[PDB]
């Protein structure tokens, strides 16, 4: 049996991520997947990466760095709850979907906190042990992104560039460092200009990927994948 | 006379990144520019994007839109203080410099939520009224990034990729979006394990650079430049 981890971003249940996010939990759901989902709005989840993360004592209490003290507080099992709430789903997950809207080429910042909170040294990767070695080796990560610009703004040719030049720190820089394999993106471009029709044919369209998504292999996740 | 204003994004005082701040402040201020430092975690700037940030009544309780309600919000006066205040800091400011360390290869989650919550439509840019009409034109922007890894491993053969490839949402996506002219990015590379004189090297050069960053011309934020 599957586990599949739906990181979730958005403030409105009735949106069309909401939407987005509904129906990956229906059809998971009747596939017989276990399934989480982290909505981080409804979490409050805390985006901000600060001493607080840390529950036991510092090494260093003159210089603060945070990689290196969460990395050591991962090894002694000292990281603050609701990072180690998430951690438990990532390592039990063995698809993790992330499911937001387009915020400034990149993810919204609960979601990008989630990412920067939540992907610790000793848990998601480490020196050794990152990209083809990450410690999430084994795992599927797939991104589901809603835009406002166009299919054609983001071509090679239009205003925004291609879609594929956002992806990069997501796919390449992000979960394919820590050894993700990651399948191919759903973007759903501009729901808010299509019509209400075209919005139901999106929806559908996840819907319908969502029923053989263990089936499908995962894209090259290399630069030239991303800029060839 | 000249305004800075530099969104910083550091946890530590005595970090890199707080050298690299500090030196920029005493550098700008002993050639008589106005600056403003918004030191965001001294501030714990709130990143989430919530109904919290607008202070008067919702357009639709039915279905809440971030976008929308903010666009509405920011033409009736009707936004959170805290983004009001950055708003301010931003319309004012003749250069905007921002000061971090790269988190996934892209900003901490603070500084993303400043980004997706100060830079709402009708303030830094509308529709039409982006990229090059964006309505922050006329200022000036420079990321100031520094990283775990190498320079080496970002290159085009380096694992990481060019260091300009993840900086195509900060700088096309985000900054030449709302109209700002870019700044060649300022980049320290893996100063942690550099030397303690390597980082001194560095601290100064930029230093030096700000002494004459008033007569840089922008770079030409393009896919080509990005990714040619
Ligand atoms: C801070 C910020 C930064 C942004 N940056 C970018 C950027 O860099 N690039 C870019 O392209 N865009 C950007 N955007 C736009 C953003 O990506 C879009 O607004 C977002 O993707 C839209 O998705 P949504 O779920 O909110 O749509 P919604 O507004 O919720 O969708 C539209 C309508 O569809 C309805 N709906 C819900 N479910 C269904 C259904 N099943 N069938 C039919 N209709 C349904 C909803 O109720 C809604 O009224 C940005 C927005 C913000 C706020
Ligand atoms: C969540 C997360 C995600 C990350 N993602 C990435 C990524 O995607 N890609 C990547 O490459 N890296 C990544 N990193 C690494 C990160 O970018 C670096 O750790 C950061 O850039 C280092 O800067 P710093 O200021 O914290 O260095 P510091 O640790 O503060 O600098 C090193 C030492 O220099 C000292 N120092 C201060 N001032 C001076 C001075 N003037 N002269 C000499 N020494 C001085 C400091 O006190 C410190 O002890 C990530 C880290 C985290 C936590
Ligand atoms: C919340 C929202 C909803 C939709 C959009 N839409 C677009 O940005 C967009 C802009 C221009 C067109 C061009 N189109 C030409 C034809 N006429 C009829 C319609 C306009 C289409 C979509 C933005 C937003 N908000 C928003 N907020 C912050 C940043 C951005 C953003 C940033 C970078 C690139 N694109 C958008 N976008
Ligand atoms: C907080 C910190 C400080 C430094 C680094 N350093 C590097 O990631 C790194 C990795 C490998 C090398 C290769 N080098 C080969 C030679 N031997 C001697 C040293 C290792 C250099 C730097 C990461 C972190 N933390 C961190 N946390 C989350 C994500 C990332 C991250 C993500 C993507 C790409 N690079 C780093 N990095
Ligand atoms: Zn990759
Ligand atoms: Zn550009």
């Amino acid at each position: 049996g599957k586990k599949v981890l739906i990181v979730y971003a958005h403030q409105e249940p009735k949106s069309f991520n909401g939407s987005l996010k509904n129906v990956a939990v229906d059809e998971l759901s009747r596939q017989g997947c276990t399934v989480t989902v982290s909505d981080l709005y409804a979490m409050n989840f805390e985006p901000r990466a600060t001493d607080k993360d840390i529950t036991g004592t510092l090494s260093n209490p003159e210089v603060f760095n945070y990689g290196v003290e969460t990395h050591e507080a991962y090894k002694q099992r000292s990281l603050a709850s609701d990072i180690t709430d998430e951690q438990k789903k990532v390592r039990e997950a063995d698809l993790v979907i992330f499911q937001f809207p387009l915020y400034w080429f990149s993810v919204p910042a609960i979601l990008k906190g989630w990412m920067d909170r939540v992907l610790c040294q000793g848990f998601a990767f480490d020196i050794p042990g990152f990209y083809d070695s990450g410690l999430l080796q084994g795992k599927l990560a797939l991104l589901s992104v809603t835009t406002g610009g166009t299919a054609e703004m983001y071509t090679k040719t239009g205003v925004n560039g291609d879609s594929r030049y956002f992806l990069w720190p997501l796919q390449h820089g992000t979960l394919h460092f820590c050894g993700f394999k990651v399948l191919a993106p759903q973007i759903s471009f501009a729901p808010e200009i299509a019509s209400e029709e075209e919005r139901k044919g999106m929806v559908a369209a996840w819907s319908q990927r969502l029923q053989t998504i263990w089936k499908e292999e995962p894209i090259p996740c290399t630069a030239h994948w991303h800029f060839g």
